[PDB]
């Protein structure tokens, strides 16, 4: 588990999200596994605008967070999880490094600020959902 909160907006995995998130839906796509909701009180997140590829991201299967080299966001085939079949994921950033379905939501951060959040793992990568491209998140 794990969310972005910036400005009034809450960004969770799309399979994570809650009854709340979908009462107050503001954008979704099932294909990058993102869901944003609106918030009441404002977020201390700062979303980075960048083309970085190390940054760090928490893992809560291992309670550390872990410097990473990661890969531009692409569309990437993904082996089933326990909240997702095989399929196809887009935005998604891939690294070498542990992540447990319980890991999604633990962000990747770099010197710009939060990058994305886990949202795959197994065979020893970990990917992120990307949210760099959501300018909009950064306004209204
Ligand atoms: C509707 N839509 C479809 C694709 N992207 C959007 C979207 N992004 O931001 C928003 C507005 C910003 C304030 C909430 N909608
Ligand atoms: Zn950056």
């Amino acid at each position: 588990s794990g969310a972005i909160y910036v400005g009034n907006y809450r960004v969770v995995n799309r399979h994570l999200a809650t009854h709340n998130d979908w009462a107050n839906l503001v954008w979704e796509d099932s294909s990058r596994d993102l869901l944003v909701s609106s918030t009441t009180a404002q977020g201390c997140d700062t979303i980075a605008r960048c083309d970085c590829q190390t940054g760090v991201y928490y893992c809560s299967s291992r309670r550390k967070h872990y410097p990473v080299s990661f890969s531009k966001p692409s569309l990437i085939f993904v082996e089933a999880s326990e909240y997702y079949p095989a399929r196809y994921q887009s935005h998604l950033m891939l690294a070498v490094g542990h992540s447990e379905p319980g890991d999604c939501g633990g962000i990747l951060r770099c010197q710009h600020g939060v990058v994305g959040i886990v949202s795959t793992g197994g065979n020893g990568l970990v990917g992120f959902a990307d949210v760099r491209d959501l300018l909009w998140l950064d306004e209204e």
